[PDB]
């Protein structure tokens, strides 16, 4: 990377001409170890995801423990051997690792998105009608472009929520953290593959451990599932003439912090309850539109589901009547 | 090898690529320079087959005697070259060398079935009428598809087998098998009507061995002499696995083929008496008679023990028939 | 580079290069790090331009500060990675760097005009109808060029000058202008629809800033914005020409953009004052009504001046009429 | 060339590939230096002709006397470049040197046929008139692959030999023939009408010269004239064939052509006396009206050594009715 | 470059399947710094030609002075970059360079031709109607094929001489001649427009310089011009040639172009005088009307030798009514 080399200037470069691929090891090596880090900015089961930068420019650099070498693999893994890039989904830059045993430090650079994530964002602010549809259009597109196979396999993310999700600085967003994200080769039927991710947000065949792993679908349609309650997140939040809810989890009512496999099972399951959708909602389209599709993404059984595709285009639909 | 990789991450790799190849010779390298070898699981003429794990994960390693490095190169040369990969054959990982002279270390690496050999399998086991036509099935499925020849780029030449036995199939969780031990397989191009032989002389055990190779009357000019005598073996495997298929408590002991005919260890003499002179076969129970499924295979059994190869079933034509009867069970 | 390899030889080769390829890094720094410079030729933010020869034969190397990195990385990557070569654009021939830290040298190197910066030309000159004909249809030329976008190999993105001005252009012997400094330049890739400065300020030289750049009310999202630009810069400097069109000795002396109505050196809120809020343009002089050409010159100013960008002539359209003008004459 | 790699798997490998191509010289060079030389075969103008063993396999080693490394280059560059590999042709291995100045040393490798030259074969045995039939089937079916210009990728230029005889041919286990020795070959690339060498002299064996190629007359212009004196030769070799083809007991004894008409070891003035004046040919025997067989043969005979070779009959001429005669008794 | 490999091996390959125009330079380098003089042959301009042998066969190498590196590489670039092989041009086999400064070797490598240059060989000769009509034809081929523009990758720009004469070009052992000495040829590139110019003023030897070229009202801007004063130059030499054509003993004595109306070395002012003022011609002979050839030949020299270049014939024309001539005998 020579003098006056800027992170855009590198990106654009992959994005255009660089045929599908990122950047050469080489490259992703030097922009890692040249990073200059500023401050923690969240953490998880990985690690810790920093704020970073390179040359000036901001960066997130997602930082593992030793211990947790396969999740970065993993990840960087399904980025790079897919070529895997879509407005929707966080802008991978580089991966890489410096030093042995136990002190080994393993590295992921980032597109940096200051808004942080749709959790966070949705705590602190409330939205527009067309704010809303922006954000769950967004990432219907993303979870639509990583079920799609092509060319690239089909992906099952598995751990989909608010604080995976990323908004831009033009009020839309990209999924993030593929740790757990499962692979389908369909010219081969095999899924390199064990219930994961976060507990609250589990669908109901996951939950009560009835769902088919040997059908990638299962996966596809599990995702749905927790793609609607994160629209219900964001509805919540849908102020029209000051009137809005408070930000609040899925099942905030029905459950614990923290809830335990059984706390969950017993509400989504047997009690067979949802998320409370307000009665206000029957106000405008917008909110009537978004209402129906998290029921079409709630029903216990998951063949039974919207697809992901299809929220894209109906939810596509609602946002041209608009003129957004 | 990066850290956090798996093996599953590697086989997914060259499986889902473009090329029908396999992992880099690198790759091939560390893997093998990295496994951990845990404890035997079997021997035979090559030398012995390791249990051992890379990284945790369970893998087979079968390690040759430095005076068998021909049997080593053949087989892995068979596998490589050929881009060879099929649900019922063992699933080669890797090959390696590394000392010199005299300590030379040669070793395979793939899949890993704890169930061990069919062999191992029907000794420890009876099976259900629907067990026993899983592993028939398979079996043939896998001898199929080696004898198959597939004309182009990613296609491979026929191969026949040339030692086809119990102890030479594995036996997977799903009740399935996948034929193991190319060591001493032919290939053969069509487009050139060469067929290439490391052990050109005899080859394989003499307990299988066909008629035509016993009296050594076999013409080795014909490719498809070999793809017979495969067959004729795989009719005495189809015979100790219905053996061991119990119908309601009534099941045989194992027995291997010619198990009351001839001594452990049979020599060519011996065997070509029996089985060329007094042109004996081993015994199809009268109880085999009882169902459907007993009766297809017996019927199998003698169109593959014919004493004129060219008589003989072929491997795709059993595992059609086989493949029918299957269909009707379940 | 051999004995006796001339520049003409190398521009010769890339120019007549089937493969839409310059010259080889090697090659480069072999010439730029073999150039003798003469002496100074101008300035401007970047750094200083100086006019060298090489083996003999001139050449213009741009040296630039340190500190002004990004721009020489900027245009020289503009040139390179687009292959953009063209009659009416500033040549590219090499580009190289030398030091470490605060010393780092860094350099571009392009063919020589003699004449220099239209801006040094019309002061020290006045001219033909003919000739400003020339001058103006070349400056369009190059800029519908730049603006004109083509997908496939020898293809090229669109790009957006976003500094144009009668500094930044050169005239050749032949009386034929060429656009240059590409420094401050935006790529448009169609295909992806993307930018290439993402997050983008103001830039460029004040006195030619446009209407929606000075009030800051431009959409940087749309590319089409930053074309609309050029094409008011690009007015204002058809006006400097056919200010010095000299039609039986009556002329006007040379003088910039808003001369009488703004502070030399400009503010982002005098301009804005005089340009967005009172409305002014420059004077469109009453003789310019004399002949055909004066005429049809300003007309297109008017068009260019527009204060709404999207009611602006397009680079193309103006090549085309002016072209046509310049047909009426031979 | 790791462990348990056998001669066979190589020659399989690059036969059985797309390639049509050989082995990497990195191979070549350490087969060629890791061989064995068990004894001496033969001798003639490049050296001398050795019985070799690779890692046990049989193979047959050409040693150059280092005044004769053109030969050696010659006959390599044929081989390899061209990529010339045919049934009926001398299979090349490898080819490799290893001194300095005075000592260097320069090998060839190639099959080894236990058979020996058709001049050892016809001195041992007498032949069935099936057994001819092969021999100068084989042989006509490689001089017209020699011949015989290709233009596709897997092609090659047109090859004249112009040193055919007995001695150069080799007979394999199926009593077939192979063309060998190509350090006199030349090569004509019809895309560009050009030959390759500098016909400056006169070459080869004076007892097989052709007419035109003894007083001199031929015309070293047109490649024609090349492919033409082969012919001639190759009618002396069938002629030494059908010698010994007996029928019934009834043969004549192993004698080279013209072995009666001049002195063992023929000066090129007495071969031009016998061949161009006196216009004598080896004598017809009587008795070859006898068979059908015999007939086609003396047939060809007398239209291989007509003084014109204008006139003379082509390998692919010849592969065709011979083909015909073969395949009227398999 | 290994044992036994001839130049003849060499030039084969680069002329049939070396894609580059030419040999590697690593080879290139390996031949001429391997050469071995034997003595010189002739001078020039850019400096000397000697008569060299590499590994026996001979060759030529033109050694030029350092402070003519120009001409060294303007020449050596001509060929290399683009494949310009033909018949009737001298066959360019090697470039190299070898010391520092002062010092510096430049040479080039070529074909041999003993008979040297047609100046040479009319001076020791005098010749047949049908060996004048080989010559001119020859040389007329060439200039046709230098002049001739090719637009594939596989063809070529148009080429302009500007230094005809009986000095330089040489004359095969079959009476067949081949143009040379390309150090101030000029390229034209018709895609571009574009004339790749050596040295932009008159250049040539003064004696056969062009009126156009003389007086120095040639437009340079046109490729065409160049051309043409190839043809006059060309004509010059049809003229020395015929003058030798003795049939029946009678024929003139060698004599360059206007030996009589100017001093040895003429300046460009005293052949100005004769040709552009005087308008004066070489006397073409009264005899010359005594057979067709010979008027075929006046005919063509007077089209040639024009005042106007656009009047005068093209080489192609030339090289078909003398093409045709050639057909009328034999």
């Amino acid at each position: 990377i020579s003098e006056g080399t800027t992170l855009k200037d590198l990106i654009y470069d992959m994005t255009t001409s660089g045929s599908g691929s990122g950047l050469p090891l080489l490259v992703q090596r030097t922009i890692a170890r040249t990073i200059v880090l500023q401050e923690s900015i969240g953490k998880g089961r990985f690690g810790e995801v920093w704020r970073g930068k390179w040359r000036g420019e901001e960066v997130a650099v997602k930082i593992f423990s030793s211990r947790e070498e396969r999740s970065w693999f993993r990840e960087a893994e399904i980025y790079q051997t897919v070529m895997l890039r879509h407005e929707n989904i966080l802008g991978f830059i580089a991966a890489d690792n410096k030093d042995n045993g136990t002190w080994t430090q393993l590295w992921l650079v980032s597109d940096y998105h200051e808004h942080g994530s749709l959790f966070d964002y949705l705590n602190r602010y409330t939205v527009t009608v067309e704010g809303m549809i922006k954000l769950a259009l967004s990432t219907a597109s993303g979870l639509a472009h990583l079920h799609m196979e092509i060319g690239k396999p089909a992906i099952a993310h598995r751990d989909l929520k608010s604080k995976n999700i990323l908004v831009k600085k033009n009020g839309t967003c990209c999924i993030a953290d593929l740790g757990l994200a499962v692979r389908h080769d369909s010219a081969t039927d095999t899924i390199d593959i064990h219930r994961v991710g976060t507990k609250r947000y589990m669908a109901p065949e996951v939950l009560d451990d009835s769902i088919n792993m040997k059908h990638f679908e299962s996966f596809k349609r599990a995702d749905i599932y927790a793609m609607g309650l994160v629209f219900w997140e964001i509805a919540r939040r849908c102020s029209i003439g000051g009137i809005h809810e408070d930000y609040q989890l899925p099942y905030y009512d029905l459950v614990p912090s923290d809830p335990s496999v059984e706390e969950m099972r017993k509400v989504v399951c047997e009690q067979k309850l949802r998320p409370n959708i307000p009665n206000r909602w029957q106000s405008c389209e917008a909110l009537r539109v978004m209402a129906k599709i998290m029921r079409e993404c709630w029903y216990a059984n998951g063949a039974a589901r919207l697809t992901a595709l299809r929220i894209k285009k109906t939810l596509s639909q609602l946002s041209q009547q608009e003129g957004i």
